[PDB]
């Protein structure tokens, strides 16, 4: 009955565009969805190496990593066997604009990640181009219901090299491939953190938590 374990296997693969330059990633990882915990090691196997700040990418590569208190109906959980995909649109302020796809499907124990990535208008000595992030920014989205599926708008920020802040607020869209209890709205925490890139290979790790307002 239970087709989500504590443990689970990620395959993901993305290709995408930033500005005409074209790329392909593939990345293996684990991750415990009750407990909101993820991690992955991405390898570029075309356009490496990347000539862009891998920060554009690594939100892209699931809200089943999110531990749901009982009291917030799990949209992304409920959503399988039959998965969901997701929309998202990224616009930072620099007007660099981003629009990304993801399919989303379970086999058995491993969740396997479809995403297509398209970013243009990133300006040539932006820290977009010039990979000058260090990390996004710790978050908190707002999921809400919206046209029957659920919604989620975030704020965010990637601190730049030697200080200062590059602001992005993204509109993703959540489609569940089936009928489930719908949530109220609600809050999803996060952080990212990146280690380890070299424009070829790099690690990712997430945590995050939903929870309520403190009414």
């Amino acid at each position: 009955k239970q087709y989500i374990p504590d443990d689970m296997e990620l395959i993901f693969h993305m290709d995408g565009n930033v500005n005409g330059h074209y790329f392909t990633i593939v990345a293996t990882g684990k991750a415990k969805p009750y407990e909101g915990k993820q991690n992955l090691k991405a390898t570029v196997t075309k356009g490496a190496p990347l000539p862009f700040s891998t920060d554009i990418l690594s939100t892209v590569m699931n809200r089943c990593i999110v531990h749901y208190p009982p009291g917030i109906p799990d949209y992304f959980k409920q959503s399988f066997p039959e998965g969901y995909s997701w929309e998202r649109t990224f616009a930072f302020e620099d007007g660099g604009f981003c629009t990304v796809s993801a399919d989303i499907k379970l086999k058995d124990n491993c969740f396997i990640h479809t995403s297509m990535f398209h970013g243009t208008n990133f300006p040539a000595d932006g820290p977009v181009m010039q990979r000058k992030t260090i990390q996004w920014e710790k978050s908190i989205e707002k999921m809400t219901v919206s046209d029957g599926i659920v919604k989620g708008d975030i704020t965010m920020f990637l601190l730049l090299e030697g200080g200062g802040k590059y602001r992005c607020q993204f509109h993703t869209s959540y489609k569940a491939k089936k009928v489930v209890e719908m949530p109220q709205s609600h809050y999803v925490e996060h952080s990212i953190e990146r280690t380890n890139d070299d424009g070829t290979q790099f690690e990712l790790n997430e945590h995050a938590v939903a929870r309520l307002n403190e009414i």
